[PDB]
């Protein structure tokens, strides 16, 4: 089972202090959502020490459709509409109209031009000439209320970087393997450990969040 | 400089027909824009012979963008609008919302349901009830006229299904190099020969389509 075989990483609090750990230390996780969901991982990464060589690893080794996790403020600061009006996709992942930096980029897509995009967007200064629009980084508005509102990635992601200290703002992308599946449990541990990360659950996080009365 | 690299795949007329054949057999080609322009390569595959095999691997060696080349009639009968009324990118690639498949998927992100996606969107038969929005897969609205009018490797993919007698409906993702970087030239033509695909250049195709007064 799956509890079983993310013992290794320790009990469920120890995987989320290690999780906000490596992130402090400007290092990825591999964040599980429920089994009954989707029962994915991503590698998630904050926003504030990401490296070309974090993304080109991200590119190469998940989905490729890399998403920037973001506070409804600093979306709203963007000026980044949803980018459907009624979305009608299963989990109604909140999808913004996608990005590119205006300046300093080439054509958006190379793994340094989406950090340059992401950077820009997360800027805390940012405003939304800042951007244009479509481009190759995929903004999402996360619930208020994270992980305790709706059990996403994108809500891990952001409430991990606020537990952690860290800017609201992270990247989130989907592990997939080589022939064009999804990693499953036993691949996403072994990820971890080639790659050094740390693995956690949303479950985890949820107990940790409703245990240690911890309000974002 | 480019065309004598390019001399080992024949010259331009050669380059065309090579990659038009490869296409009716169900392979994939590799499609060069102006080195003026973006100076990158995209892998193209038809959509009528697309497998999950073929998804998987531009997941993995490209930019995992995966894109849908459609006609304007059938991007209309999608009821796709364009993902943003003022496109003030710089290439004004001409995105559509994105889109997953209502029936037959998962979460949409695994190369069988992109695949599964695609399959759904380009069917001459399709609905806009057949889509959700937003999604994994990201259709793109060809301009009138192909390469004729618009030098991307939009045009230059619906072109080529066109001159190959295929459906008009073709998928394309940028090439990137393992450490993020976009793949040149020398990169490209040597993943064409690794994977048995030929290359060729929009300015290849707008020779051919202006010398066979080829009206599509
Ligand atoms: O699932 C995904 C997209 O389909 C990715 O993990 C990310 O974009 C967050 O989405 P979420 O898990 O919150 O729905
Ligand atoms: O460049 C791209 C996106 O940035 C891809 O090749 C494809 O989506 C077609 O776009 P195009 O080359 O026509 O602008
Ligand atoms: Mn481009
Ligand atoms: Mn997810
Ligand atoms: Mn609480
Ligand atoms: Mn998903
Ligand atoms: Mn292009
Ligand atoms: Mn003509």
């Amino acid at each position: 089972n799956q509890s079983s075989l993310l013992a290794e990483f320790g009990d469920p609090i120890t995987r989320v202090e290690n999780a906000l750990q490596a992130l402090r230390e400007g290092r990825g996780v591999l964040l599980l959502d429920d089994e009954d969901r989707e029962n994915e991982g991503d590698i998630i990464y904050a926003v504030e020490s990401l490296t070309t060589a974090q993304m080109a690893l991200m590119i190469r080794e998940c989905s490729g459709i890399v998403c920037l996790c973001l506070t409804e403020a600093q979306a709203d600061r963007l000026a980044l509409p949803p980018m459907v009006v009624n979305n009608n996709s299963a989990n109604q992942t909140a999808f913004t109209v996608s990005i590119e930096a205006k300046h300093g980029v080439t054509t958006g897509v190379s793994a340094q031009d989406r950090v340059t995009t992401i950077k820009t967007a997360a800027n805390p200064q940012a405003k939304p000439e800042d951007l244009a629009r479509p481009g190759h980084v995929f903004p999402l508005r996360a619930r208020a209320g994270g992980v305790l509102a709706r059990r996403g990635h994108t809500e891990g992601t952001v409430d991990l970087m606020q537990m952690a200290g860290l800017q609201p703002a992270g990247v989130l992308c989907e592990l997939t393997n080589p022939d064009g599946s999804m990693a499953k449990t036993p691949e996403i541990i072994e990820f971890g450990k080639l790659h050094n990360m740390p693995v956690l659950t949303i479950e985890d996080m949820v107990q940790y969040r409703i245990q240690f009365d911890l309000k974002l």
